[PDB]
């Protein structure tokens, strides 16, 4: 079964405000659950854009339909694939979770443009809830989706109007922590000072990328990432 | 089976601080289940009191004691009362969950009072749990909401009277209303502090928010506990 | 069965702000289940060093894996005992579940050192789960890594907000009473404490008035057994 939500948000702001928000947007007091984020990937392709997969793993419970063995708090992992345009002031992203496929699949849909008009920057959300088995209990796994949308959308722009008012996070393998912030450091400057602008951090990314890797063998989430990433969600 | 409890809290500050904290006191930190507050009704009364019904909208989950198919997160509705006397300064407040309620119905009464020669407002609450062979589980149960609820709103208020005093909104339950809720909210804001309690004292803005939330509410399943709940009066 | 985890934060400042930081804690918006702290008892000892024990109260809730009655929301009493050193810039604290220990026992022991070479105060800290062994070791690892976030955002809140709202009693009538014992311990704490000028503050009044209306309440509460049985033990 199929449940599609959507929402729009707008923020009173700039596209490079809202982007940058975006990437450091955890840890947000509106974010309880989120535990750790790292970038597995990015580049800017040979069209200039952006190209970035990150990791995020958040605590979490199942819905109360499921088998009691499965019930109860546990950990799960999200994908989250972004295109980036600066010239444009576009963004597009994606999230969806890797663990729990079968019972749930949640799939979110961003779209960020600038509106000239009013000055601010427009995002379109889309979410699927895709539920595999029980019919006969319909109408709760749509309650509990909508009750989830509704969550979310709470909680996204809450966090990021935190962010970015702020601006005016931990790797999910601690001893890859110092390294990741070394990175987002390096990066964020020069996402914010060359890149945006149309106008460097390659020993720092190795440093951490390699930190990650070796992590990332030894989890359990490994395969499932790595099947995540042969995807091409905007496609 | 009724269950009371009962609490005072002291701001360490003048009515018309307090006063208007309540009404913009979602969203703040320390309430996450909050999704939406819509004004149904307000007016100035002949003799001067200001007069209004509220619409809540929260997540949550029901007791574990309910029927398996009714566990789970959902969203409740709550109606919330109150009356202003700018002249005395004083306030009552009433809430009550529209929804649920042959399972529990949990209704809180809050009187604030400025005492000037403490230069304090007191909060006064009382709270009934009225509940539908577990007896010290469902006290176990209500004694804890209460005392969350006494947390909550002790920090969310005073959260919310800080960036008051040192000078980000709230959605209305129909997603296209939330815009024309917040220039009528700004309007009422400016008019009830720099007229209302001051003694010197939104048509527009009130008609076509009021409009889009009523052709929203038809659409609610809510609609008739709600007019159901206007009909009493709990002062 | 016995489940160990262990986590380190550096925090980027002085060990008198991350010590005033941890007395001062709660309450923060990272940590919503926490409804109240109470100091039992508090001295300086012969050596020179505060020896602390408090006792704080949360909502939660037991893990699925429970008799059904005792599923759902409630509220659980903690043990938290602590020794700071002002002269070697050192802390131990130590907190344990006085409730339910039969079902889990959380106990986790944290120090305090200050890194010269980095100017930055190390927190060490060490969480042993005394308890379907999979599921155990899930919900273990789930808590743990939410304790490590809110305690590290908890205190950098507290931190940053000192550098830049007060808690509760579990017995409201003496919230009061706390407050101006807090206030006075606080103030001495930092100005005369941690800077070697004292080991006895001006706060006896303010201190007589607060332990006795907290220990009248005690009386009446389910858990004043095990706590007198907890501060008993010798966690350091």
């Amino acid at each position: 079964m199929v449940l599609l939500h959507k929402s729009t948000h707008i923020f009173p702001t700039d596209f490079a405000s809202v982007s940058r928000a975006f990437f450091n947007r955890y840890p947000n007091p509106y974010s309880p659950h989120v535990l750790s984020i790292d970038t597995i990937s990015r580049n800017v392709d040979q069209e200039g854009n952006l190209r970035t997969t990150r990791l995020l793993k958040k605590s979490g419970k199942l819905p109360t339909w499921v088998k009691p063995f499965l019930r109860g708090i546990t950990e799960t992992w999200i994908i989250e694939v972004s295109v980036v345009n600066p010239a444009n002031s576009t963004m597009k992203t994606y999230t969806r979770n890797l663990d729990h496929t079968g019972i749930m699949k949640v799939e979110e849909y961003t779209t960020y443009q600038f509106d000239s008009a009013t000055s601010s920057t427009i995002a379109d959300s889309r979410v699927k809830f895709s539920s595999g088995f029980n019919m006969g209990i319909k109408s709760k796994v749509e309650d509990w989706s909508r009750t989830k949308f509704d969550e979310n959308v709470k909680k996204s722009r809450m966090g990021m109007a935190f962010v970015i008012q702020k601006l005016e996070s931990a790797s999910f393998a601690p001893e890859c922590t110092d390294l990741k912030t070394k990175y987002d450091s390096c990066f964020n400057e020069w996402y914010s000072e060359k890149f945006l602008k149309g106008k460097e951090c390659s020993k720092q990314w190795y440093a951490y990328t390699t930190c990650v890797n070796a992590a990332l063998v030894k989890q359990g989430i490994k395969p499932a990432l790595d099947e995540a990433r042969e995807e091409a969600p905007f496609e």
